[PDB]
């Protein structure tokens, strides 16, 4: 497995930017997206035996302000964070967890079982929270994770996802 | 319903930009996302009561070039179109269809059933295709569309989505 992981229980914005550049986990591990595709500012908790199935728990946050890039283009005259990007943040975190445990390769989302959106992130919000509860983690041969996740805005659940799936791949050609 | 719709069977890039500005359907109708959230260059066909369930069909295309913004940040050194954006293109198209039929309000995705990604869009691809087969359209009281979708890259199916759901809301 990948020995180079700077493995800590929480990560700062600068850590997440380092991850985008491949530095946090090193050359063999999955980077987060960078820049406009990075959907978190911090990871507040990662616990290997945690969560609703004792298979892993991850919690992360995105600070909201009215000038985040997606508000101005989605939609003109009706700013709302794209639900697809909150879904992606959850996929991002599943792949990150696999790399955090030493999984080698680049991350690719494989899909999700069901997503329900019941509320929205508006420019007057302050905090988006992502919660990930792992249900299966395969760390041998073909590395893959399955988890349930929720997105909250200022403490209120607005999205649920069941059976988020992400794999790591040493070669994607 | 909304009588202002410039209703045609296909739409150009300029039409989609007009939609982002609220012009194509007018004041009462759902705009598409603009700029970096617009995930299509053209709508090549819309068929009322068409498709696999005879409840509606939409097909759209996105031309691929290495300059598209998402390649450079997802991921550094390993470009791949985010699957979440291809999923969003499908939600975008469901809402657009509801507005095309005269539905009033702003679009919001409500969710999706099972989504499977089995391949990727790389920067040397030429064209992504989105195919939307509606299964139900509700145009009164609480406007909602439910559809299945497929995403192809250069003719190869790479994503499937079951039970995409989108609503229109006059007050959010
Ligand atoms: O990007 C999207 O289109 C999803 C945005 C959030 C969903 C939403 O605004 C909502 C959904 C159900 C009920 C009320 C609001
Ligand atoms: O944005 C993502 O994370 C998903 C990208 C598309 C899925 C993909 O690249 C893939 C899926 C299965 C096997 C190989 C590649």
């Amino acid at each position: 497995s990948n020995a180079m992981v700077d493995k800590r229980e929480s990560y700062t914005k600068e850590d997440l930017e380092a991850s985008g550049r491949g530095e946090l986990f090193g050359a063999g591990g999955p980077p987060l997206p960078a820049g406009n595709m990075l959907m978190m500012d911090r990871i507040v908790k990662m616990i290997e035996d945690g969560g609703s199935h004792n298979k892993g728990y991850v919690e992360a946050e995105l600070d909201i302000n009215p000038d985040l890039w997606f508000f101005g283009c989605h939609f003109i005259g009706d700013p709302v964070m794209p639900g697809c990007l909150g879904l992606d943040a959850m996929w991002q975190l599943v792949g990150f967890y696999l790399g955090w445990l030493g999984g080698e390769g680049k991350g690719r989302a494989l899909g999700v079982g069901e997503v329900k959106f019941t509320g929205q992130v508006l420019p007057d919000a302050k905090k988006v929270t992502y919660r990930i509860n792992f249900k299966r983690v395969i760390m041998r041969k073909l590395i893959m994770g399955v988890a349930d996740g929720e997105v909250l805005v200022d403490g209120k659940v607005i999205y649920t996802a069941t059976d988020l799936k992400v794999g790591l791949f040493k070669d994607t050609n």
